[PDB]
């Protein structure tokens, strides 16, 4: 309909800034449209900035955080002092100059940053975007992010106030299919939480459920939990959440299908990227965020291991017939 400058065809002029804001971070965040830490970092920092948002909080006469409202980035000197917002300053920093230079709202930016890094990464859904979140924030509460530490009742019900249901928590928990840690474990730094840290698919699903044999480094970190095989790190929300009785079924129907978990993840992010804001009041840019290369892999279970080696956690339903692979167990190198 509309025109941009560059000849850039879109829904609204809305969307015309956000093709230079593309072209930005394609070529500097992203160092050339790659889906690499810079990706991973971001997909962190949607999480942590749309979670500070506490219908509770607010029940309890107290401001419960503003959601989706670029706070992490506004008011980053007190909320990356959080425990679950370590190693991202870095990241952050890099947001608020883009954010400042293209006159665009921090909490638009972040959402944005995450749908063209997924974009980057093969296999992912094409998430919408939207404009028009306000700049103005206020700094989220504290307490608010869930911690790999916690019980499962604890995170549905932090997960669950700010509006998500069980299933959804398994949804979004999709973004640990492209995934590392860096702080958890000092010794085994961007050792990979699955077999494919570039690429969005089910893996992820599928290797929490196996047994854990194997310790990645010389000790555990914060919240670790043995692994299937070296390389691969498990922390214990994600080992948890896999067996719990309360997600294990949505867990399994995540492992067969990379087309359903993609469906999935899109739906819950979508939901996430609006907490603190009504959709209605914003404008639908989704066509400046372009299809990911396409993800050509089956799931396998890797390694040699079987589905004897699943620890099957969803008990009215059989384990999907995934394939296997030739032994010996993998080793993950460092996701990039
Ligand atoms: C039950 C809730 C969840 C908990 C407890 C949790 C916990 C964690 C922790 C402890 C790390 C490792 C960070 C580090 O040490 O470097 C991690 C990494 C990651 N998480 Fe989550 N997370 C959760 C949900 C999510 C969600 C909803 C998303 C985004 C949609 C997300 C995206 C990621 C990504 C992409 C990484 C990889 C970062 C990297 O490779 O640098 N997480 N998560
Ligand atoms: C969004 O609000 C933030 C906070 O007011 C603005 O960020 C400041 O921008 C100025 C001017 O560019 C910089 O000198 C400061 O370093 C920024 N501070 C922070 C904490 O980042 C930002 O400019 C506003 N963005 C828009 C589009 O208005
Ligand atoms: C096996 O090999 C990988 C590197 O190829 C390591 O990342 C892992 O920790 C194990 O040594
Ligand atoms: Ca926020
Ligand atoms: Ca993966």
């Amino acid at each position: 309909s509309v025109t941009c400058p560059g000849g850039q065809s879109t829904s609204n002029s809305q969307c015309c800034v956000w093709f230079d804001v593309l072209d930005d971070l394609q070529t500097n965040f992203y160092q050339g449209s790659k889906c690499e830490s810079p990706v991973r970092k971001i997909l962190r920092i949607v999480f942590h900035d749309a979670i500070g948002f506490s219908p509770a909080l607010t029940a309890a006469g107290q401001f419960g955080g503003g959601g989706a409202d670029g706070s992490i980035i506004a008011h980053s000197n007190i909320e990356l002092a959080f425990p679950a917002n370590g190693g991202l300053t870095d990241t952050i920093e890099a947001l608020r100059a883009v954010g400042i230079n293209h006159g665009v709202s921090f909490g638009d930016l972040i959402q944005f940053a995450t749908a063209v890094g997924m974009s980057n990464c093969p296999g992912s859904p094409r998430l919408e975007f939207l404009t028009g979140r306000s700049n103005s924030s206020q700094p989220s509460p504290p307490s608010l992010i869930p911690g790999p530490g916690n019980t499962v009742t604890a995170i549905l019900d932090r997960m669950g106030d700010a509006g998500f249901s069980p299933d959804e928590v398994v949804d979004l928990l999709a973004a640990h299919s492209l995934a590392s840690q860096e702080g958890l474990n000092s010794a085994i730094f961007r050792s990979p939480l699955d077999s494919t840290p570039q690429v969005f698919d089910t893996q992820f699903y599928i290797e929490t459920l196996l047994k854990g044999t194997t310790q990645p480094g010389p000790s555990l970190g914060f919240a670790e939990e043995l692994s299937p095989f070296p390389g691969e790190f498990r922390m214990r929300s994600d080992a948890l959440l896999a067996r719990d009785s309360r997600t294990a079924c949505r867990w399994q129907s995540m492992t067969s299908s990379n087309e359903v978990m993609g469906q999935r993840y899109r739906a819950a992010m979508a939901k996430m990227s609006v907490l603190g804001f009504d959709r209605n009041a914003l404008t639908d840019c989704s066509d400046v965020i372009p299809s990911a290369v396409s993800n050509n892999a089956a799931p396998v279970i890797p390694g040699g291991l079987t589905v004897d080696d699943i620890e099957v956690s969803c008990p009215s339903e059989p384990f999907p017939e995934i394939a296997t692979a030739s032994g010996p167990l993998p080793s993950l190198a460092p996701a990039p």
